C-alpha cells in the first residue's frame, strides 16, 4: 500500500535501531573530521593494537600473539568474536520481523545460517572508511593498510570486504533502507534446506516492494534503486562466496587457528 | 435523437474522468478495507494534523495558528485552497463540453459562479465517508469528529455537507452518473444574470434527457432515481445558500481570516 507499507517499512525500522548500537549514521559520526567528540584510537601497526588492547580494554588478556597464536591470527580471532556477536543481534533483528517469528524454528536457522553473513557484510560498510574500519563500538578505527599488513593467509580476507564497502556507500543508504535492505536480504527463499519456500519468498516480496516504495520517499534522484540494490544483493551472494572458500582454505591450512563452533556450523554446506 | 443521446453522454464523461483528480471510483476503493492498498493517514487531532502538513505536505499555507491565522482558520484555509482547484478542474470539464464551449465566455463565468459550489457539494460525497473524509489526493483522511471541534464558526459549516453527503451516496451513483449529474447542476438555465437563457435552457434539457436514460441503462433495478436526483439538485441549491450565509458571517465576524480573491467575486453576489 502507501501506509500500511510504510508502517512496514518503519516497524522493521525499529527493530533495526533496536537490535543494533553501532548505526551507519551513528557511524559516519565518528568518521567526520572537524568532530572531537570521539576521536577513535587509530592502530595501524603492532604497538598500537598491543596498547588498544589495554586502552580500549578487551577481555581477553592484554594482548595475545605468542608463540602459538600471533598477530595476524589475533585479529582473525578478534574478527569473529564481532562477527558473533553481529550473528547475535541479526537474529534478535529477524526475530522482530513480522512474518518471520511465523516460520518455523527450523526455517528460522535456515535463512539466518544462510543470510547472516551476506547482512554483516552489508553492514560492514556502514563502519568502514577508504582509511580504516571502526571497531570496539565506536572507541577504536583499525587502518585499512594495517589490515592488509598481516600475514599471507590471512590479510586478504578483509580487503574485498572493503571494495565492496566503498562502492556500496556510494549509493548514499541511510539506517531506514538498511533496515529493509537487511531485512529483505535474511527473508530469502533461495536459501538451501527451506521448508516452506513458498511463505518465505511471501514475505520477501512485500520487504523488496515496503523498499520499493520507501526508496521513493527518502530518495528521489537516482536508479540505483534495485538494478543497484537488489544487483548488490547478488554481489553479496558472491562476496560471502569467495569468502566461505578462503575460509575453507584456512580451515585446511591453519590448523593452528581455531574457530568458533557457531561460525562453523554456518560454514560446511555452502560452495 | 432518443437514441445517440447515450452517445454524447460518454462524451461527458470523457470529460469528467480526464479532468478531476478524484473520482469516486478511486475514493471508494481508498476509504474501503486496506487489502492491498495505500491507506490515508487520519488526521483527528492538533498533532495528526501537524504531522500530516509534513507526511503529506501541502506546500503553500501550513504553519502556526495564534498569530491571525490559527488552528481552526488552517483549516478554513486549506478546504478553500482545494475548493479553488476543484473549481479549476470543474472550469476545465465545463470547457469539454462543446455545447456549453458554444455560449458566450460571459455567460460561461455566470455558470461557473452559480453552480460550482453545487457541483462541488455533489461530488464532496463521493470522497466522504460516514466517519470522516479524504484530502489531498486520498493521502489523507480527515475526521468528522475532528472536524466539528473546531472553533464554532469554522465547526459548524463543513456539517452540513457531510449531513448531505450521507444521504446522496445512499443512491448509490457512479462516475458516469456523476458526470450528468454535475454537468445538469452546471448547465442552468435558471441562473441570475446569464444572458442567453434560452440556449443554456436548451442544453441542460439534453443532459437531463440523457441522465434520465443513462439511469435506465445503469440502475434498472434502481427506485425513482432520476427524480430524486432532481429534488437533490433542489437541497444542493438551498445547501449552498446557507453555506453562502455562513460565509456571509465570517466575512463579517471573522475580519482577521482572509478569503481567496476567486471565491469572493463567487460570492460577490450570491
Ligand atoms: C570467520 C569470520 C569471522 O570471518 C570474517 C572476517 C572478517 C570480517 C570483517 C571485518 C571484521 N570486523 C567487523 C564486524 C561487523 C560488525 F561488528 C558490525 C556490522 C558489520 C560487521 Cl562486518 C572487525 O570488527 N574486526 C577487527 C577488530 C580488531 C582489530 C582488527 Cl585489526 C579487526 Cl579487522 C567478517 C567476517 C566469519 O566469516 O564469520
Ligand atoms: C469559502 C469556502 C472555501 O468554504 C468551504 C469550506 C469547506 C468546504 C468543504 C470541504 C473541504 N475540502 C474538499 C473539496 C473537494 C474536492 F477536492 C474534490 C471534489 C469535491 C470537493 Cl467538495 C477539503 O479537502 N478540506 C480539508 C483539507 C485539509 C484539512 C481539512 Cl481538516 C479539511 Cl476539511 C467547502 C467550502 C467556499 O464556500 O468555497
Amino acid at each position: 500500500q502507501v501506509a500500511d507499507l510504510k508502517a512496514f517499512s518503519k516497524h522493521i525500522y525499529n527493530a533495526y535501531l533496536k537490535n543494533f548500537n553501532m548505526t551507519k549514521k551513528k557511524a559516519r559520526s565518528i568518521l567526520t573530521g572537524k568532530a572531537s567528540h570521539t576521536a577513535p584510537f587509530v592502530i595501524h601497526d603492532i604497538e598500537t593494537l598491543w596498547q588498544a588492547e589495554k586502552g580500549l580494554v578487551w577481555k581477553q588478556l592484554v594482548n595475545g600473539l605468542p608463540p602459538y597464536k600471533e598477530i595476524s591470527v589475533h585479529v582473525f580471532y578478534r574478527c569473529q568474536c564481532t562477527t558473533v556477536e553481529t550473528v547475535r543481534e541479526l537474529t534478535e533483528f529477524a526475530k522482530s520481523i513480522p512474518s518471520f517469528s511465523s516460520l518455523f524454528l527450523n526455517d528460522q536457522v535456515t535463512l539466518l545460517k544462510y543470510g547472516v553473513h551476506e547482512a554483516i557484510f552489508a553492514m560492514l560498510a556502514s563502519i568502514v572508511n577508504k582509511d580504516g574500519l571502526l571497531v570496539a563500538n565506536g572507541s577504536g578505527f583499525v587502518t585499512r593498510e594495517f589490515l592488509r599488513s598481516l600475514r599471507k593467509p590471512f590479510s586478504d580476507i578483509i580487503e574485498p570486504k572493503f571494495e565492496f564497502a566503498v562502492k556500496f556507500n556510494a549509493l548514499e543508504l541511510d539506517d531506514s533502507d538498511l533496515a529493509l535492505f537487511i531485512a529483505a536480504i535474511i527473508l530469502c527463499g533461495d536459501r538451501p534446506g527451506l521448508m516452506n519456500v513458498p511463505r518465505v519468498e511471501a514475505i520477501q516480496d512485500t520487504i523488496l516492494r515496503a523498499l520499493e516504495f520507501h526508496l521513493q520517499a527518502n530518495h528521489p534522484d537516482a536508479q540505483y534503486l534495485f538494478p543497484k540494490l537488489l544487483q548488490k544483493m547478488a554481489d553479496l551472494r558472491q562476496l560471502v562466496t569467495e569468502h566461505a572458500q578462503m575460509m575453507q582454505r584456512i580451515k585446511k591450512t591453519e590448523t593452528e587457528t581455531s574457530l568458533h563452533p557457531l561460525l562453523q556450523e554456518i560454514y560446511k554446506d555452502m560452495y
